[PDB]
């Protein structure tokens, strides 16, 4: 399972201050476009599953496409746990699927096989693209952990987050909140996944 500390930064101002503070620890900046697929009846969603194609970038810096299936999420007290499985596919192939989701059927993918077998589909001809959104992710190596600071760009406005994948979520969360508190950065627990915010059509 994927386990993460997940905190929301309440304002663009908080986000700007945090990235400024973490400058020396900066590792890389990733541009991610997240796109999602399901049947029009929301078969996957109704079973709390999410099928995502992520396009990411940031010479040589070829873009990549990663398919992921996430299921059975739990998000509580700033700590997220979810079943996650991901697999790289050819970028040009993923791109075509956004425009024609039936073409998910034409991919020799282990994860897409899982979706078929576990959710009861023989193909993806009945699937639609739910759309997606862009996210900018700054990655920092800070005090023994990898912090991911996100600026998530929805059409209804931007959202900002800090995430940290860790086996010690309680210790790491404390360590992070202490730092944010001392630096007077405004935050709270993140109560929804990016996909959930996206689907709600409104900011948290």
């Amino acid at each position: 399972m994927e386990v993460e500390v997940k905190l929301r930064l309440l304002t663009a101002a908080a986000h700007l201050r945090l990235t400024t503070l973490l400058t020396p620890y900066h590792l890389k900046t990733l541009h991610q476009r997240n796109t999602f697929f399901d049947t029009p009846k929301n078969d996957l969603s109704l079973r709390r599953a999410v099928l995502r194609l992520r396009f990411l970038q940031n010479s040589p810096s070829p873009p990549r496409c990663i398919v992921s299936l996430k299921a059975k999420p739990t998000l509580a007290n700033g700590i997220s746990r979810v079943e996650e499985d991901e697999e790289e596919i050819e970028y040009w192939i993923g791109k075509e699927c956004v425009e024609s989701p039936a073409k998910l059927s034409d991919i020799g993918s282990r994860v897409l096989k899982r979706v078929k077998e576990e959710y009861g589909f023989n193909d993806f001809l009945g699937f639609v693209c739910l759309g997606g959104f862009e996210n900018v992710r700054n990655v920092y190596e800070w005090r023994g952990v990898k912090l991911e600071v996100d600026e998530t760009k929805y059409d209804f406005g931007n959202c900002y987050e800090i995430e940290c994948e860790t086996e010690e979520p309680e210790r790491v969360k404390t360590m992070i909140e202490e730092f944010l508190t001392e630096e007077k950065i405004e935050f709270s627990n993140s109560d929804m996944t990016k996909f959930a915010v996206f689907r709600s059509g409104k900011l948290p």
